[PDB]
């Protein structure tokens, strides 16, 4: 046979180049899944990962207070804290023994996968009691912020998108919902209708509290190739297309 | 200039005027929210509500359980409370060192915003193993309850519509969803369906348990401008088309 | 004051006492404690020293 | 330029033999420190250390309770402790469960670093009840130990100064209070009072239980470069007087 990496022969290397482009090609046909996550990072170095996986579509939408840190087997504060999340509703409401609960997030990523159409992204930023724009009667749902999201690149490839916010003030109490739609280039809509249906049932969802970014980086982004943008704004992920 | 509240210069009247018939109409509009609150009352005078906000249509679905009284960082009676299920789920499945449980619902209220077309109002009012009409087979998924529901009104204008049901027999054990669709007078539909699925991600859901139906008017409903409808057939909300 | 000493200690609340001793082997030396969490909220985050107006701020120390 | 370590223009090892210099003599001078360590030492293998760190003089006091074991966040048989105490405190005046309590200190290590003259070192070995030599009336307020002090060399230098005492015996039952001066080989001494005074106030202090003196040596001792004599007899230290 020829030898490695000297002629148009390598068939090894052409065929671990087609494996590569063909899962990014996968991932962004309509057969493929679209992703996304939402980070809510807390004072104690903790971060909660939702992540939902779907075909077509996909979304997350959580309350302010399914949004607290809950640490899973061990102390809660669980009386105070109903007191919190009853001052947080209303000034005044509660009675609790804290000025500020360190299980309220300090800031939120929200993460899709490369095979979201940016332009569809929408959120619905709400107030502590679900609220998207102060009062129902002139809320707007959502709102469409494909605009602040960033490249999370490597080797030049679009690996996901990411929109970071921090809530480092008192007054930032939220409630969250985020949407994207899977990338659809073509006209193709019409009889698929029933099957979208399905993909609300079939979208599988993971929620974990991570105790570090470290340990989200490590145990969490890179073992499952998912793209990642740290507190140095570093960034994480597999580059495939083209690639071996 | 003119003086205030004698001719038809004074502007900032006019401008009062229309910012508020402008929240009536935007929330009236495609764009705006519809919203669905169930209200379940406790013997202890407690209500825990759970409120959905969304455009283009809305709805709620718990389970017997889930309705059930919960008290955070309180005693709950929790392993004999899975017992008293057991015994609501199929008779003498329990083993209940009580009779009646007064973590069940005394009464339920469902509450839509004005946005809702009435007659697009379904309910699946289910018995506690989540059965809408006592077995499968025969069982219609819902019903269409929107001519029980009563205008909640405050100075001659809609704000709301409520359905109330008391659940006062022993044998009163219930799991409910109900689900309503946003105006649409117009012919407009097609074009739109992947923005109603993201608007199912975009939902937002709010839930609490206030002490008193006193705190919830004072905490909850008040404070929102949401509408209500208390036990002495009071009706709260506010009035803004055409109103300063 | 020493370290722990500035922590923050909740009278008659739950304090993570255990856990707590672990994070502060862990800041006494790197990786010397086994602690649930990578950042302790007992820890402060700032310090304000203030001296009355009869100081002479020369002999600050 | 010259090559290294054949001449005398290396520059890098002159200045890394002055630095390592400069460091000795420093902690030597009257703008450095004096410090003084108490280890005691528990059955259960661990050693709870004090150390204090002054500018001019140290010392630590400790009463008989204060240097009883106490596992943080562990159980400590805390009431029969009380009444163990009061047994020691007078024969026969508690009511405890054990004829032994495996918290009080099987032996003392004390230390000063190699700044402190050794002249100048005083011990109060007091009884239980804080009383140095059976009653207070014929009680001198302290022993000056120095002779019994122990070199910790290394290299050939003094890297602190050490006295061990064992407390095997069922009534070895202490109070301890140590201090030691900072070498002032010259006659200044009148002016600098008040800077006395303030160094009182700025003394830092450290106090840990380790839960073996392997743990005491890898992670105490040796990452601060300080002074330590183990069962063995072995000496720790960093010599630093002319050496790179
Ligand atoms: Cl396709
Ligand atoms: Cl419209
Ligand atoms: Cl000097």
């Amino acid at each position: 046979a020829d030898v490695a990496g000297t002629s148009n022969r390598d068939f090894r290397g052409r065929e671990q180049r087609l494996f590569n482009s063909e899962q990014y090609n996968y991932n962004n046909s309509l057969n493929g899944e679209v992703s996304v996550w939402v980070y809510a990072y807390y004072s104690d170095g903790s971060v909660l990962v939702i992540n939902k996986n779907s075909q077509y579509k996909v979304g997350i939408s959580e309350t302010f207070k399914a949004l607290k840190e809950y640490r899973e087997g061990q102390h809660n504060d669980s009386y105070d804290e109903y007191e919190v999340n009853q001052s947080i509703y209303y000034p005044n409401g509660g009675d609790a023994r804290k000025f500020h609960s360190n299980a309220k997030p300090r800031a939120i990523q929200i993460i899709f996968s490369p095979s979201v159409n940016v332009r569809t992204i929408k959120m619905a930023k709400g107030n502590a009691v679900s609220v998207p724009d102060e009062y129902l009667q002139r809320s707007h749902p959502w709102e469409a912020t494909g605009i602040k999201y960033r490249k999370i690149k490597r080797d030049g490839e679009i690996v996901g998108y990411s929109h970071y916010f921090e809530l480092p003030h008192e007054y930032n109490s939220i409630s969250l919902a985020v949407s994207g739609v899977h990338k659809n280039p073509s006209s193709y809509n019409v009889h698929n209708v029933m099957d979208v249906f399905q993909s609300c049932d079939l979208a599988l969802r993971f929620c974990n509290r991570y105790w570090a970014e470290l340990e989200l980086v490590n145990h969490y982004i890179s073992p499952n190739a998912y793209p990642y943008l740290d507190i140095n704004n570093h960034s994480y992920g597999v580059a495939l297309s083209n690639r071996q």
